[PDB]
């Protein structure tokens, strides 16, 4: 049970290959890449950004950034695809109003994870993010305000989106070692989408 968090399974389905497309497209313009954490620490999930601003990490700490500080050009604009997925989740969770102007975009190989963190980058927290599962499936796992927090799982799946509103926008959450299979879309991989208002 999570509060202000709104699950819609498969929700992105029928948009899905469309999306992948697009990812390969933005990821031609602005590779993936492990980002090296402020610490000096190389994370396992790749990631790139579409959009008007985009999150990476920096010496100081993590940022959003209209530039992409490996190829030193902005980001790729965000697919209509993306828009427009986006748009008709968010509206479908209770938020008419969100207009999101990054994407960040995760990659996770075999094994990838992701441990425990706040999404605390943002201007307004009282705007949500919307996060889009493709490919292979993970384990969502999420606390609560601190570290020692009892944590929840829940498996996201190929298509599914997940609009983190209210109080789950604050909660500390991650993603488990990345179980290996195939996928007929992605192959051996999982892509996920989380589409921020960070301006
Ligand atoms: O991969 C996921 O579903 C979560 C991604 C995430 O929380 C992030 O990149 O900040
Ligand atoms: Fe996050």
């Amino acid at each position: 049970l999570a509060a202000g968090a709104v699950i819609l399974r498969r929700f992105a389905f029928n948009a899905a290959e469309q999306l992948i497309r697009d990812i390969n497209d933005v990821a031609s313009q602005s590779p993936f890449r492990q980002m090296v954490t402020p610490g000096g620490y190389t994370m396992s999930v790749a990631m790139t950004n579409c959009g008007h601003l985009g999150w990476t990490t920096h010496r100081q700490g993590y940022l959003y950034s209209p530039i992409d500080p490996q190829t030193n050009k902005p980001w790729p604009a965000m697919p209509q695809s993306f828009h427009n997925l986006c748009q008709r989740a968010a509206t479908a969770a209770g938020y008419p109003d969100f207009q999101p102007d990054a994407c960040l975009i995760n990659r996770y190989a075999p094994g990838a994870k992701l441990s425990l963190h706040q999404d605390k980058d943002e201007p307004d927290l009282r705007a949500p993010i919307v996060s889009v599962s493709l490919g292979l499936p993970a384990i969502f796992q999420f606390g609560g305000l601190k570290r020692n927090d009892p944590l929840k799982r829940l498996l996201l799946e190929h298509g599914d989106v997940v609009v983190w509103g209210g109080e789950s926008r604050l909660f500390y959450h991650g993603i488990q070692p990345l179980k290996a299979g195939f996928h007929p879309l992605t192959i051996d991989c999982r892509y996920n989408l989380t589409f921020r208002q960070a301006g």
